[PDB]
């Protein structure tokens, strides 16, 4: 069946949110995700002055013709906007795809691998005893691995926040320490350096945690050079994870054969879909890499069924991260998914399971806001 | 000074071009391209929603900072329409530094390494008769060095079939042709814009080894740095690429293996002044050298800047030009000069060029999509 209509939904419930719809003759439909948090509308334009326009009495079937169309077509590749738009479209059409087959997406990918998919919670506190606090409340609502994040001693445009990495070393041990010594040794804990370290003194982090055993330590270093991560490798065991910022299979191949990371962050919706994250997942399951989704409050619920579909069946599942939505967020995306007890559960409807409620998407007009720059203490402009 | 004002202009005075204005709290002014074909839309959201609000207030002479603060801040990095994004306010920041120090760009740059600045000039036809025949008219204007390109016999993209078994038994008498009729001083480039897998480039570099072309360019898609390899360890012929290129990181390898011998990447689309000089620094380690991507879809903004940085750079390779249309000439007023097949740098401060707003205005955008390739079969293939 051929695509009879494309357009983009704009929409803030809580945050902004870009969502593509694709109908096509017969009146089905599918969404994907096109939200790049911050950039919101360099997605929305890119999606409705050039994809849009081209999807029009394409045949809907055709995804990964489509997905070739759009990557080599575009003529400059790769990147944040342009897998970004790429995802969307690619989202919408194995929805449809599902849905014309009368499967759940896990089924259509290749059936589930697991019963149910566990997540993580984010636990942060201004303090150490503060994000105790939330560790606590998070095991109690059945979660069993956590992320742990604490302030270190010492908006419409970007905010700017003070960095001292020094400060940050020398602190961050603590927190893990405190977490082992209140909770024991069963609990997942996970941490996210988010960028601002050089590789040997990541390093020197992954060894001074060694002895709290972290499920990972995530984004020690930005890693467009992807041989920064080799000296934390061959410094450390502590397990590693990377990727949340990556679009493209080719931002982090050398991280994988290379076996420099265990974990691969980069989501659907920024990875140019379901299409594309087979491709990576299937490179990954070579090197004992295994999959750890990005799942912010900035990817939509779309892209989390889509993911926990995706989870469902990949062999190589590690984790999925969960950042709870707002009500009012999951109220304009109706979905399938379900969470239960510290693990999500795949929806069993034809499709990745979540609806877009246009009309009420329609209530909740977009609000610009941007991402947090980090500066240090001289006034460095350096990585948040 | 602060910045007082940015904006962005559109228009298409034959086709379209993107292009970022900033302005200071003084008056004084600097513009920057930002065009890129085919998705010039996103590049213009981009600015107008996220990036020219960020830049009121901010202090115009701080051009590293901005370009790390767009850069960096971003969050999600790198890409086509987030470099060229940033691009246009680096390129438009220089421009206003060099009007501040009352100096042309390439002076502020380092001072001239060279007295004008070689180009290559588009030789294409149906046949290679006709191709002949371009070289023949563009050799009489000048032009020391030609791309030439022939037909191989046998709103939205237009769809192109492309056979490589039949182009790789052809091309090699294009050049033979060339040389048989021209001789062996001009210089003779030939693009395969990314047709080709690496063992066939190879076996392309080696067929046209006697007829030694200036580069054989784009042979393969590079988003695997690795897919040079094969190539260079087969053949002698130089390699040129980069044009679809946007970051360092797209390349450093490309250069540190010494798998090219001219980067493309061009100022627009490769982050600006700032980030080019950084490539050039890099290419210069390794005996690279500059082989800026200039074609018609490059503003003026973009070739007037460009020409400034050939002017200095010192490991300079020679300067693309596809002449702009005289409406597009007009929208750009700008000092460079054509002479004798090469430019001239202008001598004015800043980088040369304006933008007539009023002229501009003239022009609305049209939609204008790049070609997409099919194979015969039907696979939707590079173009
Ligand atoms: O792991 C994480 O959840 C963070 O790195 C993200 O919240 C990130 O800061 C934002 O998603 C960026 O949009
Ligand atoms: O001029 C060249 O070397 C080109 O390959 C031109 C590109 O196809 C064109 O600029 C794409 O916008
Ligand atoms: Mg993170
Ligand atoms: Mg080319």
């Amino acid at each position: 069946l051929k695509i009879r209509d494309a357009y983009t939904i704009v929409t803030c419930p809580g945050r902004n949110f870009v969502t593509l719809k694709i109908v096509t003759e017969s009146g089905t439909h599918g969404i994907g995700d096109a939200t790049l948090n911050g950039r919101e509308m360099a997605v929305a334009a890119y999606l409705d002055e050039h994809v849009v326009p081209a999807l029009i009495g394409r045949d809907a079937g055709r995804i990964e013709d489509t997905w070739q169309y759009l990557y080599r077509g575009a003529y400059w590749r790769r990147g944040p906007v342009t897998m970004t738009a790429i995802a969307a479209v690619d989202m919408a059409l194995w929805d449809i795809k599902a849905k014309a087959a009368g499967m759940p997406l896990y089924q259509l990918l290749g059936g589930k691998s697991r019963e149910r998919v566990m997540t993580y919670a984010h636990c942060t506190g201004q303090t150490i005893e503060d994000c105790l606090g939330e560790v606590a409340r998070h095991v109690e609502l059945g979660y069993r691995a956590v992320r742990v994040q604490s302030g270190v001693p010492g908006s419409s445009l970007p905010a700017e926040h003070v960095w001292s990495t020094e400060k940050y070393l020398n602190h961050a041990p603590k927190l893990f320490a405190a977490v082992r010594e209140r909770f024991g040794d069963d609990l997942h804990v996970l941490h996210d350096v988010h960028h601002r370290l050089t590789p040997i003194e990541a390093a020197r982090l992954g060894k001074a945690v060694e002895p709290y055993h972290l499920f990972w330590l995530e984004d020690c270093v930005p890693a467009e050079n992807q041989e920064s991560l080799r000296l934390i490798r061959e410094h450390t065991t502590t397990p590693l994870a990377i990727g949340e910022v990556f679009n493209s299979i080719h931002d982090c191949r050398e991280l994988i054969q290379n076996q420099w990371i265990d974990y691969i962050r980069m989501p659907l919706t920024h990875g140019g879909g379901i299409t594309a994250m087979r491709r990576v997942a299937d490179l990954a399951s070579l090197y004992h890499v295994r999959t750890g989704f990005h799942g912010p409050t900035d990817l939509s619920p779309v892209c989390l069924g889509a993911a926990i579909h995706f989870d469902t069946w990949v062999p190589n599942f590690g984790i999925q991260e969960h950042m709870p939505h707002t009500d009012e967020t999951d109220a304009v995306f109706p979905h399938d998914y379900r969470f239960e007890d510290g693990h999500f559960l795949a929806g069993e409807s034809p499709g990745h399971g979540v609806d877009i409620d246009e009309e009420l998407a329609a209530k909740y007009p977009y609000e610009r806001a941007s991402l947090p720059v980090n500066r240090l203490e001289d006034g460095t402009l350096w990585h948040w």
